[PDB]
């Protein structure tokens, strides 16, 4: 129906101001566009399902999150992601493993804040009918 279209386009508005808002963070700049494969080229081997806040940009106006929820899990692999790629004690790989956790907290202080409920129960009974 249109009242569930204009849903999910709320969804996407809320989803692209909470992903602007992650990505001019400074300490977040190494997550806003895909690894280049020139500068590491074996990036794409070590990880499977590489994902960046320009590709969840992307994903949000295709229409590919119908919940939060499933948002969230893009934002986790990003940290996921940079924790199994950045695994040592280095203070590169240490600085870049907490930046990641703070992305991952600061989107998710961001939703319980900001994300209402019902909005998402709704989004999610929505989903689920289809
Ligand atoms: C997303 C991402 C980008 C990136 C760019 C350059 C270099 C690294 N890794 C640091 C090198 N250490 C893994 C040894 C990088 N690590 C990442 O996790």
């Amino acid at each position: 129906s249109m009242q569930e279209e204009d849903t999910f386009r709320e969804l996407r508005i809320f989803l692209r101001n909470v992903t602007h808002r992650l990505a001019i963070d400074k300490r977040f700049r190494v997550f806003t566009k895909p690894v280049d494969p020139d500068e590491v080229p074996d990036y794409v081997t070590v990880i499977k399902q590489p994902m960046d806040l320009s590709s969840v940009i992307s994903k949000i106006d295709l229409h590919k999150y119908l919940t939060v929820k499933d948002y969230l899990r893009d934002i986790d692999l990003i940290c996921s992601n940079a924790l199994e790629y950045n695994p040592d004690r280095d203070p590169g790989d240490r600085l870049i493993r907490h930046r990641a956790c703070a992305l991952r907290d600061t989107a998710y202080a961001i939703i319980k804040e900001e994300l209402d409920e019902d909005f998402e129960q709704l989004c999610e009974e929505i989903q689920e009918s289809r």
